[PDB]
Parts: structure tokens; sequence; C-alpha cells
């Protein structure tokens, strides 16, 4: 199995799962795309 290698960049990103990347390359190799920016709440 391959998995993509995240970046060490920083300012993430929310994917619309409602999860939190480090940039919209990472949410895109989950099968997630871009949403919302800033780092995702755990939903409080």
């Amino acid at each position: 199995k391959k998995v993509c290698a995240c970046p060490k960049i920083l300012k993430p990103v929310c994917g619309s799962d409602g999860r939190t990347y480090a940039n919209s390359c990472i949410a895109r190799c989950n099968g997630v795309s871009i949403k919302s920016e800033g780092s995702c709440p755990t939903g409080i």
C-alpha cells in the first residue's frame, strides 16, 4: 500500500470531510476536497 508524505509547510486548512490538513494536497490524497481555511476544530 502507498501513502502521501505530508510536507513541512505551515498555515493548515479544513477539508470537506471536516478535518484539518497541512495543505490541499493531503485532503486530495484522502479523497476529500478543500472547503475552508485554518486548522479545523473538533466540532465544539
